[PDB]
């Protein structure tokens, strides 16, 4: 209670900060993609509260580097959003007033919602991720492999991308166990027509091994860590110049 | 009149439950190397009833532990029976459903024990089957069960397949051998591409973990040959054979030897 005392707190005196971990087109190397992630300087509402704002401040930085040419027309940035923000209809006006303000092209938005989210299954959770399909945003399952999937929701509902859990990504091509996770999780996507990125990229081996597999994207301390805005957008210049 | 437990618990000890076995069928040759046992009870009161009239009941009372191990005990002595009189093949199996409710206390494991130790059937020759909701229900004790089951050398499947929830991990590093396709998707392939896409959706992931395929509800040629084409080992269902009575079942083997 007292983490969220101190979250809500943040919250009001807008001392939140968004980073961004760069996601890289595994046979290039091009970054495509970012995660926005959740910083502090120093209750669903509050999960509400935050995911507005992330949402917001995801699509106006975007926009912002759209407008100043430092984003090519192919990058996009994702957000992670709790299944607990299935309950009511604030999310897809969320998102809707999020795309609004920053005037930002809808497929720029990809949702980073969590496995677990088919042990929630229900009428109202199909019909919200739906309605934010309708809306042309991207849809990706997070920490895949570390959830529970049901095979027939699998096959059904909308979601574009998998990302593949840093758990098994940080094991292969070593353990048998966590590499044939992998190896079966590029097999999936191939067939539902979703792309996979492959988070917590450690190694070169690793980068080596997805790379040679399919493995659309992937992202990783490797790489590059989560980076501030400013930063991130360096790592924009320098693959523009090159 | 008599409650439901009451004619059931008579049902066991006046004999009254039976096995049918269904055909399972290695696809690419159409040969039979195994069959699903299937319990019923021969009520003398209304004729041969299903087992969804009255396994409901059974598990309200936990009466479902003793039917169980009824029915694991019947069907190692059938395979048993058979390999006696010479009818089943060296690479033949019968497959047993177990309920959840038999992992409680690590019952499962003594119950198998008992079960190949009354008959004589090699563990190698057992197959289970759990529906693939047990991963929502996964406990040290149900662990513990699969791990022993495994070291027998009992073969484990995961039933319903796709009607439950999976984890990755867990199928990966639990020790099931196989899945089977539930009916309610093969039975819809390729007409319905929405049930379609389930059964390839489950065969990538089968393939992708070395794991065995049984495709139930197979119906039709298109279906067998969709599936076959595919690398779908086992096939199941009307098509082929419904369930069978032991002879009837008995019957099939001496035919597919000649
Ligand atoms: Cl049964
Ligand atoms: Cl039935
Ligand atoms: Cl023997
Ligand atoms: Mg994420
Ligand atoms: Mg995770
Ligand atoms: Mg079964």
């Amino acid at each position: 209670l007292t983490l969220d005392t101190r979250l809500r707190q943040a919250l009001e005196r807008n001392e939140l900060v968004l980073h961004y971990q760069p996601i890289v087109e595994l046979a290039s190397g091009r970054i495509v993609g970012g995660e926005a992630l959740v910083r502090w300087e120093d209750d669903t509402g509050l999960i509400v509260a935050l995911s507005d704002w992330v949402l917001e401040a995801c699509c106006t930085q975007l926009r912002a580097w759209q407008q100043q040419g430092r984003a090519a027309d192919d990058l996009t940035l994702s957000v992670n959003i709790s299944t607990r923000q299935f309950e009511g209809e604030h999310l897809t006006r969320a998102v809707d007033r999020a795309l609004a303000r920053s005037g930002l092209r809808p497929d720029c938005l990809e949702l980073e919602i969590t496995e677990n989210v088919m042990l929630v299954m229900t009428d109202e959770v199909r019909t919200c991720l739906d309605a934010l399909r309708a809306r042309g945003v991207r849809l990706a399952l997070d920490d895949f492999g570390t959830g529970y999937s049901s095979l027939s929701y699998l096959s059904q509902l909308p979601f574009h991308g998998l990302k593949i859990d840093q758990s098994f990504v940080r094991k292969i091509p070593a353990h048998p166990s966590e590499t044939q996770i992998v190896t079966t999780i590029l097999a999936l996507a191939r067939g539902l027509g979703m792309e996979v990125v492959a988070e917590g990229i450690e190694t070169a081996q690793q980068y080596a091994f997805l790379r040679d597999r399919g493995c659309e994207f992937g992202q990783g301390n490797l790489m590059s860590t989560p980076q501030a805005a400013d930063a991130f957008a360096s790592l924009l210049d320098r693959q523009k110049a090159s």
